[PDB]
């Protein structure tokens, strides 16, 4: 179906659990045979990631990067990268599991992924958090 390719420098969370996620949301957005890769990383790899690719000098919980490269029909989409470090602490400031943060932040990573952005804030806003919403739904039931 899709090609989801996950790389873990960090541990907690299960390869299997975060491939079934990432491949469920890939479903529920309806994308057939595109390529999307998962990184977890801690707050050292990401915050150079920050900084060479959004000019901010700091760690964060979630970065995506488009890529876009087809070759006959099967569409590289690009990468989602998250940090552990970053997830524990939002995690515990939330209130819910590791697994649950990094499980919305995945879905969070490709619908970015996807060429929507909330930061804009109005209709922009909007359609995101809708998408987003609809796949979380998605991957509760």
């Amino acid at each position: 179906k899709n090609r989801v390719l996950v790389k873990l420098k960090k541990r907690k969370v299960r390869k299997d659990k975060i491939e079934k996620w990432a491949e469920l949301a890939l479903s529920a957005l309806g994308l057939n045979n595109v390529e999307l890769s998962v990184y977890i990383t801690d707050d050292q790899e990401i915050r150079e990631l920050n900084k060479t690719y959004r000019k901010k000098d700091k760690p964060t919980d979630v970065l995506s990067f488009p890529m876009g490269e087809e070759f006959g029909g099967y569409k590289i989409l690009g990468d989602v990268v998250i940090s552990q470090d970053t997830a524990e602490r939002q995690a515990r400031e939330l209130g819910h599991s590791l697994e649950e943060e990094v499980k919305r932040l995945i879905v969070h990573g490709i619908v970015h992924l996807l060429g929507y952005d909330h930061e804009k804030g109005g209709e922009e806003e909007k359609k995101f958090r809708e998408l987003e919403n609809y796949v979380l739904s998605k991957l509760s039931k």
